[PDB]
C-alpha cells in the first residue's frame, strides 16, 4: 500500500508544481 501512496502523491505535484 506504501507503493500506492507514494503514486498518488506525484499525481498532486504534477498540477501543484506548473504555475497553470
Amino acid at each position: 500500500v506504501l507503493a500506492a501512496v507514494i503514486f498518488i502523491y506525484f499525481a498532486a505535484l504534477s498540477p501543484a508544481i506548473t504555475f497553470g
